[PDB]
């Protein structure tokens, strides 16, 4: 009687939810796509960037937030939601995560290595679920080919999402508190594959 | 409620500053050296610096201020802000500097050697950034090409900006008190090197 079904979704779900608005973006001219991402790697550089272009679709500006907002704009501008959208939607996401994993973020876009991380966070709240329930994994980062110890980015990342990392076995153990971040990060990352290129 | 931001990156300032450089790169080469000549007197004289400014807050002047006049108004005379403004911009920026500053420029000018330091001064303006924070640079202008120890004009130039300075590392050491000037010193060399070409 007070709601349909439960409160959380599985990673099939999560997967299906980002994977609607990512289909939008992998159907788009490739030229346009390294101008958001160029754009996109500076606006999370830029923390006040990221502030202006968010309340930008809520006219032009300058700097990183000003070359996202060419990418979805007419002259005059008229913002176009078939392109605005999907940037809301990674916009939002980008909200959960802190400073720091913006600049990792930003540092997977200029290097072009989204998918080693996509594919872990990714893989961790697959073999996480039921999310709510503390655990212990299995999975070792590194053997996937990522940099693993306390200074590598993968590491931080995880380290920011609030899960607690070992340098040796057990690797990761699933927090639940850490759910709200991971979803935000694998979102994050995969809308970002979406445009790059691939 | 109360849009942006104080402070720029140097990727802003280079902007701003490249906006008016632009329209001196665009005059003919024959007025840029009339234009230099008098500029270079203006430098090393204080009081015609003074008056040059109040005659564009036009009667002709004698001296080195009137050699600048003479680029902007004539044979008319009254004002061409297309000539004017570029060396109104270029005169606010030297307030921000002291006299030896100004007798440096007219050095560097009369030298036709502008690039050394406006690339040093640039350098660690784009290295210093984030500017209200105190940090040691690793930076040393001697391996610029520059002179470097207590007395030659590179150091004094940032010595007058209020930059802490050694003859061994660290050789420079950022004041976030120094900002203006710095800004100042890398606005005036750039304007001056449009002019030059280069």
């Amino acid at each position: 009687v007070p709601a349909e079904g439960a409160f959380t979704e599985d990673f099939q779900g999560l997967r299906a939810e980002v994977e609607t608005i990512s289909k939008e973006l992998e159907l788009l001219d490739r030229e346009l796509c390294q101008l958001l991402l160029e754009g996109l790697e500076g606006v999370l550089r830029d923390q006040l960037a990221l502030r202006a272009l968010e309340e930008a679709l809520e006219e032009p500006l300058d700097g990183p937030a000003g070359a996202v907002l060419e990418c979805l704009v007419l002259s005059s501008g008229m913002l176009v939601p078939e392109l605005a959208i999907p940037v809301v939607y990674l916009l939002g996401a980008l909200t959960m995560l802190s400073e720091t994993q913006h600049k990792l973020l930003a540092e997977a876009l200029e290097s072009q290595t989204l998918l080693g991380p996509l594919e872990l966070v990714g893989s961790l709240l697959e073999q996480s679920a039921p999310w709510q329930e503390r655990s212990t994994m299995s999975l070792p980062p590194g053997l996937l080919g990522n940099s693993w110890g306390e200074g590598a980015p993968a590491w931080v990342l995880l380290d920011e999402c609030g899960l607690e990392l070992g340098e040796d076995t057990p690797h990761v153990c699933w927090e639940p508190q850490a759910q709200g971040r991971m979803c935000a990060l694998y979102a994050s990352l995969a809308l970002l594959s979406g445009l790059s290129q691939e």
